[PDB]
């Protein structure tokens, strides 16, 4: 199986970059970057995942 | 799941290297490197993913 | 496919850090960090995978 | 979707480390490490993938 992926291991991080590189989460919300996405993933305890890269 | 993946989480980027090290997209197009591929994935909003590494 | 993943390709390792930054395995056990988790995945021969990031 | 993954982007590499960190390929062969696995993946043009980490 081949995928396109995000590694959220280094997260959470108390501060994130202000770089806009959007990720669409499975909550159908668009996270401004990987760092916001991943902070949210880890805190979601299982319930938030990746839908696709880019704006929803 | 165990997968073979490309990490596109730091994309898009302002420019890519000219380095040849192809990736075959799910569109059966060969992308000259990972960077060119991931810049395309993040614009495809969901529709482009990895097919395999190396030229199609 | 778009996934959320942990890269375990450089595992097993001789030792892991004591750093707390939990990962929940598909066995519903919480692994104190990515390194402890991946050392377990590579011994599980197929049966253990990621459930989610953070504590179970 | 949550996975455990390998990134084979930096490959092929003409030489590999002699570190023994086995990967089982979907050809049901066991590759001595990530570098041997990935060299083989890229040359396989699509036909070789990950089965699981560790010896087959």
């Amino acid at each position: 199986l081949a995928a396109v992926s995000v590694d959220c291991s280094e997260y959470p991080k108390p501060a994130c970059p202000k770089d806009y590189r959007p990720v669409c989460g499975s909550d159908n919300k668009t996270y401004s970057n990987k760092c916001n996405f991943c902070n949210a993933v880890v805190e979601s305890n299982g319930t938030l995942t990746l839908n696709h890269f880019g704006k929803c």
